[PDB]
């Protein structure tokens, strides 16, 4: 056999990328055995922090007490390893004694990854490199447990008044149905359309419906409905609680290489704005790869950072009517904002992860509990505290669109109050003047909305 | 026409990646015009720092005085823009007044990128106050930026007169080139050429039992032992003239501008000389340019260099290799990549301007022998680069990890020994041969002879 003639960029594959994602984070460590002792460290109450680049094959980390990991001084032990030939069955890394004054490894570690559904488990053995392998077996083993990634609602608390208004069946169904009709109107048969008209849930004015995802979606003023309704939802919600809008989009997690305490803090999700780790959908690899990149860091620099720039650039906004700006923003950024900060679908009763997303027609009573705040569903997305941070951001950009036109087209856009909400008069850049707030404007009953949703799905 | 039905990951392309690389770095800014004024900032002595992700399309940065950019407090102005439809012809970004208490842009900027070979780049354009109306008389608000020179290694790591004089000597430049040339090319030489190298005593290794370095049996012919020993021999004599500490760890890639603004700036001053020099676009050779670019990228550090740093310090990994294997494996993969990762653009010996055409291996003009030539991509000059000795010291230290690894799994099967006044190891189960090749000295300097041998190989 012949060895390679030169080195070649060895980017991680799907299996290697997924392995690194199982490891990246903060772990609580425990030493077991008669010979289980690390210089200057207890046997209990330890932590293991690890990190792997998005497509990297090298493994890094640190092993010390919780306080020392956050302190600026170099931790007592540093991790170095690689994932070549690694898997859930075998992972290996070495420990460097930062106090010994030498980068030479002092210990050799192996581990196996497991899953417990009663966020991760690592267990294996450690070997002192000074000890000889021909000596009696050394009872040195460890067990690690990946620390729970806090949910948004576990860090941003919505008071009972507001939260009670969101989780109400009269509101969950409204939001789902408000999106459902316009999202699917362009694919409904005439029989279905006539039925929605029979209950007053046609998207927009009767016989002049504004489909949201049809061919004329950009020109049919549908965007005006999206902006206005969600601003209407903000106004009433902000009267019950202070809901500051995002000023900037949260940056991706800082690598463990450059800010060890910051990296650790990110996995505690202190401000609730941390990107939840992606989850692998069963028997749907195309969707899993889609969600993964949507949450990656290169998607932040390739897409989310471009949107934050475009929708605050005057020259870019001055070219769009409110109907265009809304439809463009909703179809691209809005849908991606939800899934980027979306956590895994969970059972409302117990909170354990549920791989199968809720069926749109499933109206069981358990789904109505406050535990269900899945951002991937309009029936529950409005419950997530992050929902209101980035929808406040979107709304504020409407003023950038007004300021832009006053610069390039002074006078062609006029403000106006509509339904007790600051808005704009119909004109050259405002296609229509009757925003669609459901049957209230172009016609709540809970049993009716269940029917309408049943018609659609 | 129909608008997109959903968003799709829009990673930068070749043209977009190259644009972001032209911008990333620290610029010296200067405002020109009658209406050229930023609240709380002078017109002269400014700096513009910018950054772009490896495959990103969004542009960020800061604009303030040199001192404030390094200070911990938020700079006076923050940059936001994108590179959609941008190029050397048009680049646009907005400025945010961080003091105003609002993330709303206060100014709108455009610029054109230029190159001057008479600085590493030039940006010039106009700025517009967004409060001012466009129907008003034209505002004389423009700026000019000049990308700051990326310091070379030898501009920050100084080799004393004794050592530097020994490296740039014609008797040493040719030795290093020829020592690599023969074994690197031996497996492709005709018998006529081989006999000639034997006629001058420059056959790689023992006569009639030559150790090709890049042939099929490269891993089993003990050639790796030649690579490790010679460069350790080079270290020993070099470290007698100057203290040259070896790398303990491989320098991490530059910190993104989002997480450490002062650190990002410091990296582009190359303070310790270990900063990765930016890649250069080779003319009419896109395959090599893409290769060099990735070799220097950050994902190559996490995919390759960090794996090598792990493997060659893992006992279980080293215990499976004989020294001849460990040498051949490391040289063909890591060694060659370490050179090109920290390599700067080839420069003319006369002046510091870049020369796109690498020196011809047969070109022995007198100008190439000046100390200015420290191109890491050529053995004729790689030993002059100060970084050369940092990572070659690292490689050498890994040989001891290879001994400690065998002493753990195979105690006694590897024995130390002194060879040519150098700490080494005795021939055995894991040491294939006991006559390292230090050139004609061991298996046989004359400057005219080495010039001949090199001419035989390349012409
Ligand atoms: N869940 C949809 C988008 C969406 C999310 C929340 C909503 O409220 C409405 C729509 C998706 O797959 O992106
Ligand atoms: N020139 C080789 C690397 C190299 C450089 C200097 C040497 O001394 C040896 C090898 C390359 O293209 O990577
Ligand atoms: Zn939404
Ligand atoms: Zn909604
Ligand atoms: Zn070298
Ligand atoms: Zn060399």
């Amino acid at each position: 056999p012949q060895t390679p003639d030169e080195a070649s960029l060895d980017l991680a594959a799907t299996d290697g990328i997924r392995l690194g994602d199982r490891l990246r984070g903060l772990w609580d460590l425990r030493l077991v055995g008669g010979d289980a002792e690390l210089p200057g460290l207890p046997r209990e109450g330890l932590q293991l922090v690890l990190d792997v680049a998005p497509k990297g094959r090298g493994l890094i980390g640190y092993l010390d007490t919780p306080e020392r990991l956050l302190a600026a001084e170099p931790p007592r032990f540093r991790v170095l390893g690689d994932l070549l030939g690694a898997s859930s069955a075998s992972i290996r890394w070495r420990l460097v004694d930062q106090a010994s004054g030498s980068v030479a490894p002092t210990h050799d570690c192996s581990a196996v990854f497991d899953e417990v559904w009663a966020d991760g488990t690592l267990s294996g053995r450690i070997q002192r490199l000074e000890r000889s392998p021909l000596s009696p077996n050394e009872d040195f083993r460890f067990v690690a447990v990946k620390r729970h990634f806090p949910l948004a609602h576990e860090r941003i608390v919505l008071n009972e008044k507001l939260l009670g208004w969101l989780v109400s069946p009269q509101h969950r169904l409204f939001h789902q149905l408000w999106h459902a009709s316009r999202d699917k109107w362009h694919r409904l048969s005439e029989k279905q359309r006539n039925a929605l008209r029979g209950v007053g849930w046609q998207p927009g004015p009767l016989d002049r419906e504004r489909d949201a995802r049809g061919p004329r979606k950009d020109r049919n003023a549908s965007g005006i409905d999206f902006f206005f309704m969600h601003r209407h939802m903000l106004h009433t919600a902000r009267s019950m609680q202070d809901l500051p809008s995002w000023e900037r989009l949260p940056r991706p997690v800082v690598p463990l290489e450059y800010d060890r305490p910051g990296f650790i803090r990110y996995f505690d999700n202190p401000d609730g704005f941390s990107v939840p780790p992606a989850w692998v959908a069963v028997d749907d690899d195309e969707y899993s790869e889609w969600l993964h990149g949507l949450k990656s860091a290169e998607a932040y620099h390739a897409n989310f950072l471009v949107w934050e720039s475009q929708y605050q650039d005057p020259a870019y906004l001055a070219k769009l009517t409110l109907g265009q700006f809304g439809s463009e923003l909703e179809l691209g950024m809005h849908d991606w904002l939800h899934m980027r900060w979306a956590s895994v679908t969970r059972d409302p009763s117990n909170g354990a992860p549920v791989m199968t997303d809720r069926f749109p027609a499933d109206f069981a009573p358990r789904w109505f509990r406050p535990e269900n705040d899945f951002l991937g569903d309009p029936f529950s997305s409005h419950v997530n505290p992050v929902f209101w941070s980035f929808h406040g951001w979107i709304d504020d950009r409407i003023e950038d669109w007004y300021r832009a036109h006053e610069r390039f087209h002074p006078g062609e856009v006029q403000r106006r109050e509509v339904e007790g909400i600051q808005w704009f008069a119909p004109g050259r850049w405002v296609e229509v003047g009757d925003p669609w707030l459901g049957p209230a404007t172009h016609g709540l009953d809970v049993e009716t909305m269940k029917l309408a949703l049943r018609i659609i799905f």
